[PDB]
């Protein structure tokens, strides 16, 4: 009974996106998930209409092969990302006696693991384009995945080799819980060993832990000083955030100097206020610019005319807080009532990673097309061969895959399923003006660590 | 599609059979299965059935909550057991908004896996009765997944001991290729480089090898002599045969005294004909006294009566090759009629590991008493804490669970889910008429070797 995007055609690509936060505490084992998401939500599923669209419309790709898909709600959550893929599962057995090609997704690491330990399960090759948890990498374990998106080791890679360039010795350990924090750590810890590194302080929290929790970390991390001078934090946006409150309380300023991972880049949404005590820290944001492509389809969008998208009604209430003449999704909730000519671009943010989301899709029709041209040469459309499409097939043949990114950089994928490391690496500072701004100062190329030295 | 087996209850546990052979070579994909099965399937349905009937009868254990099954049939193939095994999943999220409790089965260690790989997802306890092999012991691998019987590895133990209560120094070291060869000698040739024992000759060799292959092994084992007196065969039923074969042909007379682990047992299928060459041996089979209840319930099984079993019909008709007019089933392969009332008692025989199913399904109610008495105190049926029970919770709960066997003997679980050491010791030697004959001379009670000296 939970609501499911559908678009036909001849290969279903199957995709698992966060269209709703999870489901809170107390209401896991029923299944009931919370409030819609535009971010990581309709804008992906969206994005994933949109792709496809462009896909079957290319005269060179898949020349007379309509892809289409079937996107389920992952809920951010294990849970029902496996209730889900389930039915992915479930379909596909009957359709043999339409079924699932491949999945994009899930968002989560901790989840795509779930998935992935279940999709491999039916020979179901999966792309994700945002899970970086380096456990994946592990084709004994996690065989049938693979993603768009770069591991974490060559992230701790890109933050050691940072800490390289400067001539340090000894640097503080800090890292959200969890398996993006507990991964990627893993990876730097080690590689730190090798490399000659001594780790001085070493701890762990939770994002969402106590102003106390944070500081008994950040006592602990100022009495290692002077060696714990640098510290590494391997940490979620908010894991930083949290240690910068309890140098605000503690009045210290100036003490620690940071390096951080993705989890905190460049997000305004960290640093707000600390401009302060989170200053001259040293980010990793992830290479990925804005698609133009996207922005002009996702904005032009109505509530009557988008047929396919049976969140937006929802979503769009939501999205402008206000209610509808009836309907059958209308939400009580608002006091105002939708014209549905509002604009979609009042505070619009196209998503982050959104263009990876892109990458993801492609590889699994690029994919697609060289399957074609292997078991069915000079075939134009779908040949017994490939009706059904076979898993273990698809799927290494999806590995030997090489395609034009979906800006201009390079799209392949190692033996192990993963993607090449295109990092850029950010510092806060004081320009010229009253902001405080995150400043782009170096890039990491696989390996190449580039640093403009005089602009930090 | 494919008939289930359904008998209502308050928790229902749902289990794994395999009521059909596998699916032949070619035919897998669509998953359609072989010849029905007696000994692996419709006895232990009825088993189940028979069990879950005395549970439903005692006073104390589970006194007001009926114990309820769904059976499936798992073809003896994981590509089968899975496809079931996600309806009882299917099923199971779909009552959260009647569910499966846990799973007993399926048969094959190799199927466990998968079932294990994919009830684990969900939270859904697996207890297993002839799964043997060493891997399902690794929790980090199969969390959910315990037995009734012991593990391979306990076997080797019990092998060692019987070579150290008869003061020999020098031993062959023979066994079949594969993962149980493999395990069980992995853990002898370890076990007794501790306790001292010297291996002397050392081979492997797959059971379908030609006479060649083995008779290579036989020179080889002969060379080694004198010390090479005892061979130590962690094998198959026909690795042994193969080896007495070589004998055979090389005309060779027991120069050789042999310990075989439960692929040989008491088998006289083994030693067929060779029984003069293989005289002598000891072997450890896995203790299971026949059930004399069962034995009682199969037999006065009417094709009118019983209803709950919807694979009878088939069954009963190929059980003695004849049809039913007229019938829903009615089969057309044969050639007259049923009388309907034949009897199942010619050329009966309980199956072999009967003895196990049944604990397993027992360790599965225990194990949800338990969780209820501690979980729903002053409640005497269910409470709302089992309205729907908690996977994790029941699991290591079930662990944690301690019963009268089927047969007096004791039952429990270590924590990594397995069962403890019931060896007998075999010995092959000449009776009474021109028997052959098998004869129990000992008994291997985790750690305790009790060997009657004189009965050899
Ligand atoms: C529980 O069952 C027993 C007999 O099996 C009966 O005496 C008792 O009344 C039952 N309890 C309830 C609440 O029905």
């Amino acid at each position: 009974q939970r609501s499911v995007a559908r678009m036909d055609g001849d290969v279903i690509i199957g995709a698992l996106f966060s269209v709703h936060h999870q489901p809170p505490a107390e209401k896991v084992p029923e299944r009931k998930c919370g409030e819609i998401r535009e971010q990581y939500g309709i804008q992906r599923v969206e994005a994933m209409f949109h792709t496809l669209d462009k896909i079957n419309a290319d005269p060179v790709l898949l020349p007379n092969i309509t892809l289409g898909s079937e996107i389920r709600d992952s809920c951010w959550h294990s849970s029902v990302a496996l209730e889900q893929s389930i039915e992915f599962i479930r379909d596909s057995l009957i359709s043999i006696r339409k079924p699932i090609a491949g999945v994009i997704g899930p968002g989560s690491s901790s989840v795509a693991i779930q998935v992935q330990n279940l999709l491999q399960l039916f020979d179901i090759p999966q792309i994700a384009y945002s899970a970086t948890s380096i456990d994946l990498s592990d084709k004994t374990l996690y065989k049938y995945f693979l993603r768009v998106v770069p591991s974490d080791t060559l992230q701790a890679r890109a933050m050691l080799d940072i800490v390289k360039r400067y001539n340090w010795t000894y640097v503080s350990a800090v890292h959200t819980e969890g398996n993006y924090g507990e991964s990627g750590m893993d990876a730097f810890k080690e590689l730190a060993a090798q490399e000659g590194l001594c780790i001085a302080h070493s701890d762990k929290i939770y994002s969402n832990a106590g102003e106390k929790s944070f500081d008994r970390l950040l006592r602990k991390l100022r009495e290692r000083l002077p060696k714990a001078r640098v510290v590494v934090c391997f940490c979620e946006g908010m894991t930083v955030r949290g240690l910068l409150s309890a140098m605000r309380r503690l009045g210290v300023v100036g003490e620690f100097s940071l390096i951080g991972s993705d989890g905190w880049a460049d997000r305004d949404e960290v640093i707000e206020g600390y401009e302060v005590e989170a200053n001259g820290g040293i980010t990793i944001k992830l290479q990925s610019p804005e698609v133009r492509s996207f922005d002009d389809y996702f904005l032009k969008l109505r509530l009557d005319t988008n047929t396919r998208n049976p969140w937006f009604p929802e979503f769009w209430q939501h999205r402008f807080q206000c209610r509808l003449p009836g309907h059958l999704l209308e939400n009580p909730n608002f006091k105002k009532v939708c014209t549905g000519n509002e604009s979609l671009e009042e505070n619009y943010v196209q998503d982050s990673k959104m263009g990876f989301v892109i990458n993801a899709i492609y590889a699994m029709a690029h994919g697609l097309q060289n399957m074609h041209h292997a078991l069915c040469p000079g075939h134009v459309g779908l040949c017994d061969a490939m009706k059904p499409i076979d898993g273990r097939k698809l799927l290494d043949f999806l590995i030997k895959s090489s395609f034009v990114g979906v800006s201009g950089e390079e799209v392949w994928f190692d033996e192990k399923g993963d993607a090449p490391g295109r990092y850029d690496i950010m510092n806060l500072q004081y320009t010229e003006a009253n902001r405080y701004d995150y400043v782009h100062v170096g890039t990491w190329h696989e390996g190449v660590l580039n640093i403009d030295d005089y602009k930090i």
